[PDB]
């Protein structure tokens, strides 16, 4: 029921250039802070975001997933003729037509036999792009897959922080609005083959998805997340063979420390098994697992064998949960 | 004779039900141009470009309030009652449509959510101009042949209201310039409507029509030839005409190599539409009998990745198709790509 001839031949992340600190933030938020008495650092003390990046002036979602891209195929060492799928999983988008997986495909310049198209899904989208770009390549559609995924927040920031410090500011429209500044920018970019191209490599396994759609409707939105996660992991358990002591990563969805720490907390996992980016980097969508992962990769902290949970909870509520071995 | 692969085309994949929605409301191309008559003075336009050149003569629009979730919820409805299953059964929930009601959350759970879906549901949104109810399709249908699901929907909801209201707008200002009404004119050709698709594993209904899939190519090139947002979309149609040909050549092509495909053995072709002059020049340059493709454009215009679904449900409400026909599911979508896939009714 596994796959068992789809591989990572390469990966790659790319980390936005400008820092934005959230004391920074907070000396601009400061007046607003003041009138309406606000005493708490909710980024820094709460939600344990300290910084996150942010791109140059007029960088695009396809920019920023294009250099992904570039980096991704070298860390593959193959040419772009080698791509028969590109796959964008963003929440940022350059258009609404055409996908912005067309534009990044334009800009490297694939074949003509190169099927693109979009995913999108909130934080889950990297993981479903994955498993779609898996499907093909078992069936022998392509032998090579690029999943990109570019992420862009300086609009948000620039609305956010304008709007939150007008004289006209309710309390109300302050508080979720706060949660806008827990964004960042960043990419990725995944190469995946057949396996019996790249022997060596780590292999993609699949996964399971459980679903509670009656939430689309923030801290139930946690305990819902928990509950829904759970189920998730029993699915794991049957279709994957999960245990939580055989797993050496979990690479997650990066929301906030509460957030972090509550599923550590739920399901007994290690915390040195969990990768952390959001103090530095913030939530960077569907980007934050394919960037984890990367720097796992980078950081020479993956061995042969390693038995690699990729997962989210994603808005929706959706929870996708996925296995990579090393 | 000669053992043969199945050219990774689909097995044992079928469409257990099908539906589309038309809006309620019908906005008339002699009421567009009374409003634009003014604009076609100044800029000396002397022929009736959406009536006569593009050849759109109405198109439907929603109420301003509805979203694409909630068309394409509507339609899903109706395709539930066509394949005679409850919303339970649905193991995979594809949204196809260039509409969205938010970047985030996805416009599939949104949908998933109005009907009440199971917690083993997958979902999401896919987003390829016109083309993408068919990769949706080809998506769940490698689910399907896998035998991980047993149904799932594909739904698609298009609202273009804000698009006709901003783009009326500009087009009717003292100062619009000759080149930006050029490049916004396909805007008024867009129409609204929904469809939706339950497919399920052949086993479950074998008297249904089977989804075979087929072959795509791309040049993506042109990614800048049309571009759109919530209220503007711009479009160079003269290099969609000519490059859309090109690129469909050389599809048709790889659909003779997979699908076994001469034009001349198809019995319907389901054809995405830009305007009645591109689908003219694509006809005449393949060769295809204009008897074989059925076209609403005249009244509902340019549907989006809609279009191919809601003409296959009205062949389907028509009884144009019978047992056995073959019917051709064939678009160019902005970016460009083009997709040509084959039924078997």
């Amino acid at each position: 029921m596994l796959f068992q001839n789809v591989s990572i031949a390469g990966l790659a992340h790319i980390d936005a250039p400008h820092t934005l600190t959230s004391k920074e933030i907070n000396e601009r938020l400061q007046p607003t802070y003041d009138r309406l008495g606000i005493k708490t650092d909710v980024l820094g003390d709460v939600a344990g975001i300290h910084a996150r990046r942010l791109w140059d002036q007029d960088v695009q979602a396809s920019d920023a997933a294009t250099q992904a891209a570039r980096k991704a195929l070298i860390d593959a060492n193959i040419g772009i003729e080698k791509i028969g799928l590109l796959i964008n999983t963003s929440v940022s988008r350059d258009y609404l037509d055409p996908s912005t997986a067309s534009i990044v495909s334009g800009n490297l310049g694939v074949s003509d036999h190169c099927m693109t198209f979009d995913v999108a899904n909130a934080c889950l989208a990297f993981i479903n792009g994955m498993d779609i770009a898996a499907r093909m390549l078992e069936r022998g559609e392509i032998d090579y897959a690029l999943v990109v995924d570019g992420e862009t927040a300086n609009l948000v920031y620039e609305k956010t922080l304008e709007r939150m410090t007008s004289p006209d500011v309710t309390e109300e429209e302050f508080r979720n609005e706060l949660a806008a500044l827990t964004l960042g920018c960043g990419a990725a970019a995944m190469v995946m083959a057949r396996s019996e191209l790249v022997p060596d490599a780590p292999r993609y396994k699949g996964g399971v998805t459980r679903s509670a759609t009656e939430w689309n409707k923030t801290r139930l939105l946690l305990i819902e997340g928990i509950k829904l996660a759970q189920k998730t992991f029993v699915a794991a358990k049957q279709v994957l063979g999960w245990a939580v002591e055989e797993l050496d990563q979990f690479v997650i969805h990066q929301v906030s420390r509460p957030h972090t720490a509550a599923f550590v907390k739920s399901f007994g996992i290690d915390p040195a098994k969990v990768m952390t980016i959001f103090g530095e980097h913030g939530n960077i969508g569907p980007a934050s697992v394919p960037i984890v992962l990367s720097k796992l990769k980078e950081l020479g902290r993956l061995k042969k064998g390693d038995r690699i949970a990729l997962l989210g909870i994603g808005s929706g509520l959706n929870c996708s949960m996925a296995e990579v071995v090393w």
